[PDB]
């Protein structure tokens, strides 16, 4: 309930909401992280915006969703502390970087686990169980996808260039569930090719490439089937993209893909 109940270990990275640090829970020694939100400049109706969102996401529970643990207010530091599961295996962006450095494509099996488990995660957001929510992730990219010790997927974190900008957002249309699917298509594509499906140096020529909807096949190392389903998420028409259910129906997706390395 208070900062005193936790001991900061060190500081990881600083993302959107603010700083993110690894921590030990005083009472039993569990390693975790939390995320700072300085609320010190917010109003009392800018705040009301945050608190409903924070509660919505707090109810989200899934083995491939980063687990919520605690919230903490600190008037002194005017900071809101959201405490969450620590993800030992880092993020997929590092995995992609590593593939690039080593010049080694990832196994189709590893891509199939990631696709399967992010799809289960998004399904719990989009549908799910019972349940009220309907949540869209709205920021699906490798830096927001973490791995545990057995490299299982944890979906987290609900001037640069927006490679994964969907065709809806780019044509003034509201972000919908199929926009999550486009983002997943970009991520899986980049996971295979070790580069995103549309590259460019200016945003206006990236927008142009995205509008035409054309890109390289993922490497030949990968099956026609995997290329097909990823390509399907990159349909320009959102109603031509698979839903999370259609994805999971794919013959490629098997039981062993749902858990551990
Ligand atoms: N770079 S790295 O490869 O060395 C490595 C990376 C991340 C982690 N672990 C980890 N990180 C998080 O966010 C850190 C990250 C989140 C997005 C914004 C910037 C900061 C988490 N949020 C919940 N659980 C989290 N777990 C371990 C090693």
């Amino acid at each position: 309930s208070r900062a005193e109940d936790y001991e900061v270990l060190y500081t990881i990275g600083t993302g959107s909401y603010g700083r993110c640090q690894k921590i030990r829970r005083k009472s039993d020694g569990k390693i975790l992280v939390w995320k700072e939100l300085d609320y010190g400049s917010m109003t009392e109706a800018e705040k009301q915006m945050l608190v409903s969102e924070v509660n919505l996401l707090r109810e989200l529970k899934h083995p491939n969703i980063v687990r919520y643990y605690d919230r903490i207010i600190d008037r002194t530091n005017t900071t809101l502390y959201i405490v969450m599961e620590y993800c030992e295996g880092g993020d997929l962006a590092s995995v992609i970087t590593k593939g690039t450095k080593e010049r080694q494509y990832l196994d189709e099996e590893f891509v199939l686990r990631v696709m399967t488990q992010l799809t289960l995660a998004l399904k719990e957001c989009h549908r799910r169980s019972d349940g009220g929510h309907t949540v869209l992730h709205r920021d699906l990219k490798p830096a927001n996808v973490f791995l545990d010790g057995k490299q299982n997927v944890k979906l987290g974190d609900f001037v640069g260039t927006p490679y994964y900008m969907s065709p809806e957002q780019m044509n003034r249309m509201s972000y919908n569930e199929k926009s999550d699917i486009w983002s997943l298509g970009c991520l899986l594509y980049e996971l295979c090719a070790l580069m995103p499906p549309f590259t460019a140096f200016s945003q206006k020529e990236l927008a142009g490439k995205i509008r035409e909807g054309k890109f390289r096949r993922i490497p030949y190392r990968y099956s026609d089937e995997l290329n097909e389903i990823i390509t399907r998420m990159l349909n320009l028409k959102d109603y031509h993209r698979p839903s999370v259910e259609e994805i999971l129906e794919n013959p490629l997706i098997l039981e062993h893909h749902h858990h551990h390395h």
